[PDB]
């Protein structure tokens, strides 16, 4: 019966150490030679770059770009270096070279795809994220590719999620949604929630299975169309 399997974020799907990696090598290149502790300024802009995220959230969309750079605008005349007009170009660049992805994602969503809509729920820009998933190699991986400014609203308002099931042409009680944070709530889908570490302990009744890698969505999936 479950024909569709959403992904809440790349966060399921970027290891830490790649994400963080990725991170820290745009901040070097943003700053060269200027004398900041490029970890500094990644703490600073992760600060900021979650207030922008808390403030939006559930609002009529704004070009995300547009939030984040206003964000290094902002630590580029706190701190003095100048301003990178090639930011997007340099995090491309940097996701290509050192993005690594947990190393069963590939495939778990070949596996995944094929047999059912296999789809990724991003609140992001549309072209940025699709070059990302480019850049991570798995474009190709993804059925429907759902963004908040296709939607129209940041999460969690529930029109992004509206949109997905509706690209996938099922009912949300006819999909599963896999996300990294405890959100899909009364639209009908299969809560999965992804704790590679255990360290979520305490969300463990906010969702409907709980796994410690993908691998194991395959597994409820199997189960959930047997029952």
């Amino acid at each position: 019966m479950i024909r569709a399997v959403f992904f809440d974020s790349l966060g399921t799907l970027i290891s830490v150490e790649g994400a963080a990696k990725v991170h820290l090598k745009i901040m070097e290149e943003v700053l060269g030679d200027y004398p900041l502790n490029p970890k500094t300024l990644l703490d600073e802009y992760e600060k900021l770059a979650r207030e922008a995220f808390s403030n939006y959230a559930g609002k009529p969309y704004r070009p995300l770009r547009d939030i984040l750079e206003e964000v290094m605008r902002k630590l580029a005349e706190k701190y003095g270096f100048k301003y990178p007009e090639n930011l997007w170009e340099i995090s491309l660049r940097m996701a290509q070279r050192y993005g690594e992805l947990y190393p069963e994602v590939v495939e778990v969503l070949k596996s995944l795809k094929g047999k059912y809509h296999v789809g990724v729920i991003l609140n992001r820009d549309t072209e940025p994220a699709t070059a990302f998933l480019d850049a991570l190699g798995i474009k190709d991986l993804f059925d429907s590719i759902t963004t908040s400014e296709e939607a129209g609203f940041f999460k969690p308002h529930p029109r992004i999620f509206e949109l997905a099931l509706k690209k996938a042409g099922v009912k949300g009680e006819k999909a599963v949604y896999v996300g990294d944070n405890p959100g899909s709530k009364n639209l009908g889908m299969t809560s999965i929630l992804l704790d590679r570490k255990g360290e979520k302990r305490e969300f463990w009744d906010k969702a409907d299975f709980i796994v410690s890698d993908l691998r194991e969505v395959i597994k409820i999936v199997d189960e959930l169309n047997g029952q």
